[PDB]
C-alpha cells in the first residue's frame, strides 16, 4: 500500500465536477477546483487545469494526471515547510504517508497549525498524539477518514486501510 492508494481510498474518484464534504467544487481524486460558489468558475478552473474545454467532465487518465501532480506538489510543499519538514523527516515511511494524507486534505498551512500534535509525533509519542489529533475540527468533520489517519500514526501500520 502506498500514498496513492491510500489517498485514492479516502478521496474516491469522480469524473464529474462535485462538491466536497465542505461544499467546494472538486473533481477527480480530491482535486479541489475552487472555493467559489460558482460552477462557471469551477468549469473554468477545470479547463485551465486540463488544457481543454471539458464541460465539467474528465477522463480517468486526466484525473490521474491531476492526482499525480497534486501528490507531488503536496510532498514538495511539505518539504519546503519549516514546521513540516522536520516532522516529516523524523517519521517512518508509513507515518510519512499519514502526514502527506493530511497535508493533501487540509493544506500545509492547515496542518502546520497542529503544533502540539506535530511535536508529539516528533517525539514519537503515538498514543498522545492520537488523542491530541482527535481534538480537532478535522476529526469532528470527517471522523472516519480522520480515524484512519490517526490509527496509522498511532500504529505505524496500514491496518486501518485493510
Ligand atoms: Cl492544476
Ligand atoms: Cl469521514
Amino acid at each position: 500500500m502506498n500514498i496513492f492508494e491510500m489517498l485514492r481510498i479516502d478521496e474516491g474518484l469522480r469524473l464529474k465536477i462535485y462538491k466536497d464534504t465542505e461544499g467546494y467544487y472538486t473533481i477527480g481524486i480530491g482535486h479541489l477546483l475552487t472555493k467559489s460558489p460558482s460552477l462557471n468558475a469551477a468549469k473554468s478552473e477545470l479547463d485551465k487545469a486540463i488544457g481543454r474545454n471539458t464541460n465539467g467532465v474528465i477522463t480517468k487518465d486526466e484525473a490521474e494526471k491531476l492526482f499525480n501532480q497534486d501528490v507531488d506538489a503536496a510532498v514538495r510543499g511539505m518539504l519546503r515547510n519549516a514546521k513540516l519538514k522536520p516532522v516529516y523527516d523524523s517519521l517512518d515511511a508509513v507515518r510519512r504517508a499519514a502526514l502527506i494524507n493530511m497535508v493533501f486534505q487540509m493544506g500545509e498551512t492547515g496542518v502546520a497549525g497542529f503544533t502540539n500534535s506535530l511535536r508529539m509525533l516528533q517525539q514519537k509519542r503515538w498514543d498522545e498524539a492520537a488523542v491530541n489529533l482527535a481534538k480537532s475540527r478535522w476529526y469532528n468533520q470527517t471522523p472516519n477518514r480522520a480515524k484512519r489517519v490517526i490509527t496509522t500514526f498511532r500504529t505505524g501500520t496500514w491496518d486501518a486501510y485493510k
